[PDB]
C-alpha cells in the first residue's frame, strides 16, 4: 500500500494562529484572507481547516531545509500581505493565550475547548517496512522533540504549569498517544483494517496518532511539536527530526521491541509538564536521564547524518537552545514576570513572525 | 503479595457528594460531617478526601449483596442524621452539575477541575493468577458498567452530550485507562517494578486503571463507574460485577490475549458518550452489536452465578433498566427537558437518597 518516496526527503505542515488587531483575541473569518491568499501563490498550500480562526501552510515534498525553508518564506510574504490589506495578524503558539471556547454530535464539548496549533514534519521512506522500524526509532525521543518546541504554557486567561499543554486537550480522544505496536507494515496493515470496523475511523487521517505513517505521501509524520513563534524554529526541528531519521535507517541502532513503550507515557509527561528539565525514565533498567542531556546525546549521535543532508545548521541552533536557555514557552513566562500582559503577548508574537 | 481470600466476597465504595443547603453548590466543610459520624458505626468506614466536599463511604468484607445492603442502609441512617441537623444535604452523580472552582506542582490546571464522585467495586479472589484471569473478564464489560452507571451529562453549568463526563477529566494522566497487558501474576509484578522506576509512582494506589487488582485487600477492583444517585442502583451493580466475576472463573469463557484489548478505547468511549445506545466493535470479526443488546446477553450468560449468590434481585433490575429505558444520566436530561433547573436537579438528587 506504501508509496515509494525518495528517502530522507522533507514536508512541513504548520498551523498558524490568525488574530484580529484591536484586541488580539481569534479571528473570526480567516477564509477571506486564504481567498485572498491563493491567487497570489507561487509555492506550497495554504489550506482551510475547521474553526475559523487557523491558517494551514504546507511546502511541496522538498529534498533539505533550505527548499524548505524558503517555500515558507514564499508562503509569509504573500501571507502577511494579504493580512495588512485585511487589519489581521498572523502568528505560532501552540495555544491562544486567552481566548475562551457535525464532529460536534461525535465529541460534544471535547472540541470545544481551547483550539490548537501543531507543526507537523513529514519524513520520506522507500518502502514501508523502513517505515515502521523508523516510527519505532522516533518514538524514543517524543518527548525530546515536545521539550524543544513546547510553546503553549498559556490557556483560558491562566498559567496551566505545563511548558506544552496543546497535547492534553486530545486526550480523551480514543486515538491519542502512541501508535498501537506493529513489527512491520504487514502487522500495520492488519491494524489498521482491524481499528476501521469502528463507526469512528474511516481513514488513516481519522488516526490522531503521536507518529503516523502515510501510505499515500510515503512518509512518516511526527505530530507532536507546538507550532512554534517563529519560521526558524520551525525549520530547526524539520532537520533534526530528517537528521534523526538518516541516522536511524543508516546506523540501525536499536532493535525495537514492544517493551520499550512502556514508559511512553511517563516520558511524554514529562517533556509536557516540565521541559528539559523533565525526567527521563528507561524502561528496563530504571536509570533516569535528564532530558536535556539526553538531547545533547540525540544532537551528537545525528551530527553526522545532519551533515550528509545539509541540516547542520539546524542541530547547531538546537544545541545553543539547549545549553544555556530553553524553549519559547520558558520565554514566555519570563515575559510576563516583566510586568507585561496577554494582550501584550500575543502582538509581540504576531510581529516576531517577522 | 496476594492476600489469599474467599471467592466472591464483596467491597463496595461510594463517593458522596456534600451540599450547600441555600444554594446547593458543593461544600468545602465535610470533615466536621465525618467526625460526627465515626463514632456510631457498627459496620464500615467514612472518611474524607483531599477536597471536603466528598464523602467517602466503604463496606467492609462482604458475602452476599444483602449483607452489602444491610452496612449501606446503616451508615446512611446514621450520615442522613448527621447533615439534617448540621444544615447539609447529600447526593450521588459523578459530577456535580455547575460547581466551578504540593500536587498542583506535578498536575497544575489538571486537579484544579471539577471534583468528581465514582463507585468501586473489590471482588476476592483465591490466588492472584485469578485475579488476572478476572480482570481480563471484567474488561470485555467496562462499556457496559459505565453504559449502565453513567451519571454525569453535566459539568459546570452545561450540557456535555456524554452519559458519562466524569472519566474524560482523568484522560491526561499516563496512566489512564486499561492496565498494560499481562498474562499472569508473575509477570503483573514485573509490571509494577518497571512502572514505579519512574518519580510518579511508588504504591498501587498510585495507579488509576480502571480495573486494578489489590494485593492487600486480595481483590480485584473495578473503578469506572459513576456514583449512582440511589443506594439501590449502587448494590444492584455490586450484585452484577459479582455475579460475572463468578461466571468468568467458574465457567472460562474466554481465553484473554492482548489482542483482544485492541479496540478497548474506542468500545469505552461509546458508552461514555452515548448511552446503552453506543455501538461495540469486535476486534477479530469487526462485528457491531448495539449496547443495550449486549448488556442483555452478558445479563443472561450471569443469570445462573447470580442465583447461586443471592444478586439476582440485582440482574432482575438492570434487565429492566435495559429493556424500558436507560440510565441516571437519561432521566437527569429529562428532567431538565421538561422545565427543571440545575439548581433543582441537585435538589431532587438529595431527596432520591432516601
Ligand atoms: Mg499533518
Ligand atoms: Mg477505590
Amino acid at each position: 500500500d506504501f508509496h515509494v518516496s525518495e528517502p530522507y526527503t522533507l514536508g512541513i505542515e504548520l498551523e498558524m494562529q490568525v488574530i484580529n488587531p484591536p484586541g488580539y483575541d481569534l479571528s473570526q473569518d480567516s477564509s477571506t484572507l486564504i481567498d485572498a491568499v491563493k491567487p497570489q501563490l507561487t509555492a506550497g498550500e495554504i489550506k482551510h481547516d475547521i474553526t475559523e480562526s487557523m491558517l494551514e501552510m504546507a511546502t511541496g515534498v522538498c529534498r533539505d531545509i533550505d527548499q524548505a525553508a524558503a517555500q515558507l518564506s514564499a508562503m509569509q510574504h504573500v501571507i502577511l500581505q494579504a493580512a495588512s490589506e485585511h487589519h489581521l495578524g498572523i502568528c505560532g503558539g501552540g495555544t491562544h493565550p486567552f481566548q475562551k471556547w457535525r464532529t460536534l454530535e461525535n465529541f460534544g464539548y471535547l472540541i470545544q475547548q481551547a483550539t490548537v496549533f501543531g507543526q507537523h514534519v513529514h519524513v520520506g521512506c522507500a518502502n514501508g517496512d523502513d517505515a515502521i522500524y523508523l516510527l519505532h526509532g522516533l518514538s524514543h525521543f517524543v518527548p525530546h522533540f515536545i521539550a524543544l518546541s513546547a510553546a503553549s504554557p498559556y490557556m483560558q486567561g491562566a498559567d496551566t504549569r505545563f511548558a506544552c499543554a496543546r497535547l492534553n486537550i486530545f486526550s480523551a480522544f480514543p486515538d491519542n498517544g502512541p501508535m498501537p505496536w506493529v513489527s512491520n507494515w504487514q502487522e500495520f496493515a492488519g491494524l489498521f483494517r482491524r481499528l476501521s470496523y469502528t463507526t469512528m475511523i474511516d481513514s488513516i487521517k481519522d488516526l490522531h496518532w503521536d507518529i503516523r505513517p502515510s501510505p499515500a505521501f510515503g512518509t512518516v509524520e511526527v505530530r507532536v511539536m507546538d507550532t512554534p513563534l517563529t519560521l526558524d524554529h520551525a525549520i530547526n526541528m524539520a532537520g533534526l527530526i530528517q537528521a534523526t531519521a538518516h541516522w536511524l535507517l543508516t546506523e540501525r541502532p536499536f532493535k525495537p521491541q514492544e517493551q520499550d513503550y512502556l514508559l511512553y507515557k511517563f516520558n511524554r509527561f514529562q517533556a509536557c509538564r516540565y521541559g528539559l528539565e523533565g525526567v527521563l525514565t528507561d524502561a528496563y533498567t530504571g536509570d533516569r536521564r535528564r532530558l536535556a542531556d539526553d538531547t545533547l546525546r540525540l544532537l551528537d549521535n545525528v551530527t553526522p547524518s545532519a551533515r550528509k543532508l545539509g541540516a547542520d545548521s539546524a542541530i547547531d541552533a538546537l544545541r545553543l537552545q539547549v545549553k544555556k536557555g530553553g524553549n519559547e514557552a520558558q520565554y514566555m513566562r519570563e515575559f510576563i514576570a516583566d510586568g507585561g500582559s496577554l494582550i501584550g503577548l500575543v502582538q509581540k508574537h504576531c510581529e516576531i513572525w517577522a
